[PDB]
């Protein structure tokens, strides 16, 4: 697709430059910071998107334009298949052609899908369009479900050509079946759910003056069809079977890569380290590298993931480490889990806080805990799954392993002068909710009093993962009726984070098969950017992300007694929910320079 096989293929490789788009975990994003896994500072709403998008001051003007970039990349794909075309065989062999093609076949198809689970129903660009083509012809949105339907079959296509699974070697990660396979699986996943199934709010919106074959004007359908479901089991179980077998994939399940590493247990209250409790410490640090390692690590179940990096320093707590020229080594301690995510991990006996009969009664879990030097603990953070201490942090708990110049770093919350509210002090950072996260924080990582820093060996981004495929699977069964199956796909991921497996008898009037695979799929997929689209599919936007919803401790009074900060505090932020949000605005300029164009509803 040029002068020479080098140029060729540095060209494919510039096809691949949109696939960081609405990056996961990265803590401007909006996909990221506007659900109820966590929130960020209010003043921290004059940096990027994010603001907009939580607060519903987004418009065609004030948005997010990664359909700009897109398409950008979409064309780039075309431009590239029709240069090729004209490239002789010095350029690249008649095989190494097809793999090309197929590479962008699966590119075009999944920037595609990057828009639409943004957008909703989107024009399909499946060629190169001449900036001088009249604007008469510009395709308008098409019919979301024929939009699936085409993204679909180009996935399918792209799988036939694409090898299963490649060597990890460099930062580009080129396409394989077993990804192509596990995008269509997640967009039919998406398209059977709710809001694309039965659900859409605005039943009237359509086209003006663009037709789809085989909806006329229409944009989104507006009733339950069960047979999206069936070729969605199909699909996803497709999916699985793939990345199981030849795509060489399984859940990370290495017990002791700690112990390699020359690494302490961690603490975790009311689980001691002695004998009886390995298991379940182990199982702690084994969540921690599931999400933190690298197929060289020895990590087999990243199906997709990408070198681009994303801040950890917005996660850690204020005050980290006093270093010997009496400076701090500091984080900015914005990213604050709900108490919407501290009560929805499981219990030791993998339950919610609330429906597990052995837990604490809810109107004692703001008491502390009792345990000796370390009583700031309070009776919610005791007694649960391994995934909750791999991942979340509290007042009086630790944070890291290494952290602190080799020792876990012990969290002060209410201190106005370590880790507590403090403007004065801290300017705008602080913990909106009192509690913190470390998940991706990799467990050498260490600040040193000399200066300086080691986060460990970097590890990819994470786009798609085995557990979320199991997860697929689950959440098809469920909605066809196939109890035991759905059942059978969550079992592997509850056991790999220890907690006990369910059976039928876990399936009842207090917590159906519906709720385990939604809460399953909250817990195991936690801030890897599933629950912004999650909650929009499931059409659960009022319900989740509404006004008021979003709650913590008493976290942003300086310097509270324990009596004074654990108590159940609303979010004070302007953040809403209402129906227009399900979908990103069109740019301004688009609408108005495509006559076939037509701007989401509420915008
Ligand atoms: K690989
Ligand atoms: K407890
Ligand atoms: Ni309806
Ligand atoms: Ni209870
Ligand atoms: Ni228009």
């Amino acid at each position: 697709a040029m002068s020479s096989p080098t140029r060729a293929l540095g060209f494919l490789y510039s096809c691949y430059g949109g696939v960081s788009t609405d990056l996961p975990s990265a803590y401007l994003g909006e996909i990221n910071s506007t659900t109820d896994e966590y929130v960020l500072p209010y003043s921290w709403n004059t940096d990027g998107y994010w603001g907009a998008y939580a607060f519903n001051t987004a418009s065609s003007t004030n948005q997010d334009w990664l359909w700009g970039t897109t398409y950008q990349y979409i064309g780039q794909c075309y431009l590239f298949l029709q240069k090729l075309e004209n490239a002789g065989s010095d350029i690249a062999s008649d095989a190494e052609k097809e793999q090309w093609r197929a590479e962008c076949q699966f590119l075009v198809a999944y920037y595609h899908f990057a828009t639409l689970r943004r957008y909703g129903p989107i024009p399909i660009t499946d060629s190169y369009i001449p900036m001088d083509t009249p604007t008469s012809e510009y395709n308008g949105r098409f019919h979301f479900d024929y939009c699936v339907d085409w993204i679909a079959n180009q996935l399918d296509e792209a799988a036939k050509v694409l090898p299963a699974n490649r060597t990890a070697t460099n930062e580009w990660g080129r396409a394989t079946s077993t990804i192509a396979k596990a995008v269509k699986a997640r967009l039919l996943l998406y398209a059977a759910s709710p809001l694309w199934n039965g659900s859409f709010p605005y039943p009237n919106w359509q086209n003006e003056n663009f037709e789809t074959p085989g909806y006329g004007k229409a944009l989104v359908s507006n009733t339950y069809d069960k047979s999206k479901w069936e070729r969605a089991l199909a699909a996803c179980q497709e999916a699985l079977t793939l990345a199981t077998t030849s795509g060489d994939r399984e859940l990370y399940d290495d017990d002791e890569y700690y112990s390699r590493q020359s690494l302490n247990l961690p603490f975790v209250p009311g689980v001691a380290d002695v004998e009886d409790n390995k298991e379940f410490l182990k199982n702690v640090m084994k969540m921690r590298y599931a999400v933190s390692t690298r197929e060289s690590e020895g990590n087999k179940e990243i199906i997709w993931g990408l070198s681009n990096q994303f801040d950890f320093y917005s996660r850690y707590p204020l005050r980290i480490l006093k270093k010997s020229d009496g400076t701090w080594h500091a984080g900015y301690s914005g990213v604050s889990p709900t108490l919407y995510t501290f009560e929805h991990f499981y219990t030791a006996n993998g339950k919610l806080p609330e429906k597990d009969l052995d837990f604490t009664p809810s109107s004692e879990w703001f008491e502390s805990a009792g345990i000796s030097s370390r009583e700031d603990i309070i009776k919610l953070n005791v007694g649960r799954e391994p995934r909750f201490y791999a991942w979340m942090a509290f007042d009086g708990g630790d944070y890291g392993t290494k952290f602190a110049a080799g020792s876990p770093l012990k969290l002060e919350m209410r201190n106005s002068e370590m880790h507590g509210y403090n403007p004065s002090l801290f300017n705008r950072d602080h913990s909106v909710t009192g509690f913190l996260t470390q998940k991706f924080v990799d467990p050498v990582t260490e600040f040193y009093t000399a200066g300086g820093s080691t986060s460990g060996t970097s590890a990819p981004t994470i786009l798609f993962r085995l557990a979320e495929l199991y997860l697929n699977v689950a959440e098809c069964h469920a909605a066809l009726g196939n109890t035991q199956e759905a059942i059978d796909a969550l079992n592997p991921v509850r056991e790999r984070a220890g907690i006990p497996k369910l059976t039928l008898a876990d399936i009842t009037n207090n917590m159906t098969i519906k709720d385990w695979v939604h809460n399953e799929r909250f817990v195991e997929l936690w801030n890897e950017g599933h629950r912004f689209f999650d909650v929009r599919r499931w059409a659960e936007g009022a319900k989740y992300f509404g006004a008021n919803k979003r709650e913590g401790l008493n976290a942003e009074v300086q310097s509270p007694t324990f009596e004074e900060f654990n108590k159940r505090t609303t979010v004070d932020a302007p953040y809403v929910w209402e129906n227009r949000m399900y979908l990103n605005p069109v740019f301004y300029n688009e609408v108005y320079k495509n006559p076939q164009m037509v701007q989401a509803p509420g915008y």
